[PDB]
């Protein structure tokens, strides 16, 4: 009798997106423990190994165990999803850690490296490589100041597609090694993505950067660096040299990460126990990883608002099929199984697989809309109420992302921000000018919250 999902874990609540789907909160409902399931749906996602291999690796990702490296519980497979359970870790994304203290030095910067050359030197051990190693698979385990890193996904991207979309792809050119792009890659490339992470928490900027995803690409492919910017100064030598060793060109000559371990700058800057701040970087990771978060935000934005164009009429289509008599009225059981085969197909909510969510994701709307429960109700209000609630939660996310960017507070975004904002999410720079052009009518150079909205909806067909 194969094992399911459902029978075992309760969703809590939605954790967020990572690579290759999205990530629940979930619940024993035996004994209480506490997971994050990272459910993959099998439509959007291809495997790149066969049944075989994956069953293999994951009963090896189950038995390893570091402490820099993500916890794997138990694995379940239905029809359209994969569900990984792992440790739920509460600290966040290193680099949303990093910008919110007062000071950082090469001290600090060290003691994170030390620990993701762990992780990686532990893992290469086993034979199992990351290739997507970048700032948001680094959690912190808990909010407490001394927090471990965990380095998650592990392993994934040996047997699961990557996507192709850019709301999917926001920060991955950065840190590819050069030979990912070519095809023949190994071990190393682990080293490679960790040195350009190094870089970055040393100056806070890319080494290799450029105004749109395949422009970043091209500077990676070249390989060429340069530490001129006036952040380096106040960098000692030796990490330089480090990073110098990690960016190496050829796999074969570049520094391994247990190697990397024992160099001088690992060494000197992570021993027991004066260094300076590395202000200009800390200023500097801070505008880089708001940018980022911003075109996330905005990707996120415009797919939820296509979501909402399919599943609005595909649930108003569904209930008209339920709706014998034309009459307009189902009740509540019927709303239930109208949205279960909604979300079933479309799989854009993870949190929705299970029928004890989705019954109680109707009372929720039904709650909302003061409709009773127990009666006959006008589906085609709940469908109203069901999507109007999906889109003003979406609003919402994004205008705090908005908030969270515009540090001064001045309300608005200028157009040079816009260009390196829609640069990342790799929107055509004359497509989203065009559409600042019909937004801006009084050529301000500067959006406010609203008017970003706008020209957002104009980018995603509306
Ligand atoms: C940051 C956020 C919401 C994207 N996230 N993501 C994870 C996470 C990442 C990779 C996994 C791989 C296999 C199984 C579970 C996994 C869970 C994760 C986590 N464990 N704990 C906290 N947050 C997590």
């Amino acid at each position: 009798s194969t094992a399911i999902f459902s029978d075992r874990y309760k969703g809590q609540r939605v954790l967020g997106k990572g690579s290759f789907g999205e990530v629940i909160l979930c619940k024993d409902k035996i004994t209480g423990q506490e997971c994050a399931v990272k459910v993959i749906s099998k439509r959007q996602v291809k495997q790149k190994t066969d049944k075989e291999s994956l069953l293999r690796e994951v009963q090896l990702l189950k038995q390893l165990d570091h402490p820099n490296i993500m916890k794997l519980y138990e694995f379940f497979e239905d029809k359209g999803y994969f569900y990984l359970v792992g440790e739920v870790y509460t600290g966040g994304e290193l680099f949303d850690e990093i910008i919110s203290r007062k000071r950082f030095s090469e001290v600090d910067a060290a003691r994170i490296i030390r620990q993701v050359l762990s992780g990686i030197t532990y893992m290469h051990k086993n034979k199992i490589v990351h290739r997507d190693l970048k700032p948001e698979n680094l959690l912190l385990e808990s909010k407490s100041k001394d927090a471990n890193i965990r380095i998650i996904d592990f392993g994934l991207s040996t047997h699961f597609e990557a996507s192709k979309k850019m709301k999917d792809k926001i920060g991955t050119a950065y840190y590819i090694a050069p030979e990912v792009l070519h095809g023949t890659y190994d071990e190393k490339c682990d080293v490679w993505s960790t040195g350009v992470i190094l870089y970055i928490l040393l100056s806070g900027c890319p080494p290799f950067n450029g105004a749109n995803e395949y422009d970043i690409l091209k500077k990676v492919e070249k390989g060429k660096y340069t530490f001129e910017l006036p952040q380096w100064k106040k960098v000692s030598e030796s990490a330089k040299d480090l990073i110098r060793k990690m960016l190496t060109y050829v796999p074969s000559m570049r520094i391994s990460a247990r190697d990397a371990l024992d160099h001088e700058w690992i060494q000197t800057y992570t021993k027991e126990q004066d260094v300076p701040s590395l202000d200009n970087a800390i200023l500097n990771i801070r505008q880089f990883q708001g940018t980022q978060k911003l075109a996330q935000a905005a990707l996120l934005y415009m797919g939820s608002k296509l979501t909402s164009q399919d599943e609005t009429k595909e649930l108003t289509a569904i209930f008209h099929k339920m709706d014998k008599n034309g009459d307009g009225q189902l009740d509540r059981a019927e709303l239930i199984e109208g949205y279960k085969e909604l979300m079933r197909m479309k799989g854009q909510d993870a949190s929705m697989l299970d029928a004890s969510a989705v019954e109680h994701e109707v009372d929720q709307v039904l709650d909302a809309v003061d409709f009773d429960k127990n009666g006959y109700i006008e589906y085609s209000e709940f469908v109203t109420v069901a999507m109007d609630r999906k889109t003003l939660l979406s609003r919402e996310r994004l205008e705090r992302a908005f908030r969270m960017f515009d540090s001064d507070n001045s309300g608005k975004i200028s157009s040079t921000e816009l260009a390196t904002i829609f640069g990342v999410s790799d929107v055509d720079s004359e497509t989203w000018k065009s559409v600042l052009s019909e937004v801006d009518k009084n050529n301000d150079g500067e959006v406010d919250f609203d008017e970003f909205q706008q020209m957002l909806l104009k980018l995603c067909g509306n």
